[PDB]
């Protein structure tokens, strides 16, 4: 069970997921931030205090009411100086010659400044092949979710098995998972989870959350993904960084 | 099996399903334009050109390189003039609290021109609890993506089945479904099929084509979404049409 850098070292290793395991190692963390807000400004001001403690900025631009390419430009420029990726979180799930172009085109242009992308597995391969078409050429990487935080997810038994079987028939271009626990024991492959929070409990909407030492240290994840759990804190750095140091022990104390 | 007039008049039809279903009669047309393009102008012109033969444009705004609201608001006066209905195919597919902002905000404001939108279950009802919160006020419909078209599709069985029961227990936002076949019982529910053409044939990315015959007179489907069958035609017009009265006559037959 090795480190993230080992990890971000080993034969099978997107490049992305190198990238990004190299800075969960160099920076201490394997906190995603979630960064949904819908005013550019917000979302630029969480990626530059919050960047440095964060291994990956997760962003829905379909969510950003002044969106515009000028500011994932930002948004880049900051990913490059704090060292995070970019992870749109546009969550495809269409057939692949649709998905293809709102990967590539449209207004939001995800694929020319989104190092990741995640993808349902419910059209079956083809969303990978309709991504990887546009992805692969850019140099990126998708997850592909595997199971989901919320409740009546459908993203269960053999969902997740064969999202599982998905990324590994295209670890091409599949650098890990959106699930709620470690699902792969291809260590090549990252697990990024949603519904984390400190506390326990969910939201609304179906949302439910787990702890980050809950998650890495217990279901074996490696980086935690948080929104609100840090964006409705009123210190998203102390957030930020109560989250990085909670999943960086909790990864650390697994791998002891 | 009623015809559409008599399903618009239906104790639990939604209002946008009979404005659908009563349009659908009164135009001797079930059929369903995937208006994939790319430029508002194309969109435009064939929704113009073509709305006399179809009920419903179906839209992926975030492929529309020009997207404006100005743009949807000139495809309402159209839906308006020549009398079809807007149908935006996000397949939503993330929890509630995301997709909610995902169909009210952003840049798309899909709820505030799109009569119909589409979401996939997976997350289960959580996503359409967040749908409808913004949908119910807008007098808005959703369908759920119950089945698809794509190959490995993992839209089956009890995922099939949970998309119904999500449809009925939100049947004031649910008009109906994305599916193969008929899939509710349920008559107020509408069905509209993608993946249909009347050659037999499917695309590189995994798109698997049905005929309007197999799809509403053989599987049960009342509407089928034809994008490609109809746009790469030359004369879009009397592809439409050939796909209106495919679909047209095919329902006649199943209602005989």
């Amino acid at each position: 069970e090795l480190s993230f850098g080992a990890r971000a070292e080993l034969p099978r290793i997107h490049p992305v997921a190198s990238k990004l395991l190299r800075l969960m190692q160099k920076k201490e963390t394997n906190l995603c931030l979630s960064a949904d807000v819908s005013l550019a400004r917000e979302l630029l001001q969480l990626a530059d205090a919050l960047g440095p403690s964060i291994c990956m900025l997760k962003t829905h631009v379909d969510i950003l009411n002044d969106f515009t390419l000028d500011v994932m430009k930002e948004l880049i420029t900051l990913a490059k100086c704090h060292e995070f990726l970019i992870f749109e979180d546009r969550k495809f799930a269409d057939i692949g010659n649709t998905v293809k172009k709102q990967y590539e085109g449209g207004i939001f242009k995800i694929a020319s400044w989104a190092d990741l992308v995640n993808a349902h597995v419910v059209p079956g391969s083809g969303v990978v092949k309709g991504l990887q078409e546009v992805g692969l050429p850019l140099h990126r990487g998708c997850l592909l979710i595997a199971e989901m935080s919320s409740t009546g997810s459908l993203a269960t038994g053999d969902y997740t098995r064969a999202a599982v079987r998905m990324a590994e028939e295209h670890s091409e271009f599949v650098v890990g998972f959106i699930s709620g626990s470690r699902v792969s024991m291809k260590p090549e492959f990252l697990h990024l989870t949603p519904g984390v929070q400190l506390e326990a409990g969910g939201d609304n909407l179906g949302q439910q959350y787990n702890s980050p030492q809950e998650v890495i240290g217990k279901r074996g994840s490696d980086i935690i993904i948080v929104g609100r759990g840090i964006i409705s804190a009123a210190d998203r750095l102390e957030a930020a960084e109560m989250y990085r140091k909670a999943a960086w022990e909790a990864y650390l104390s697994r791998l002891g």
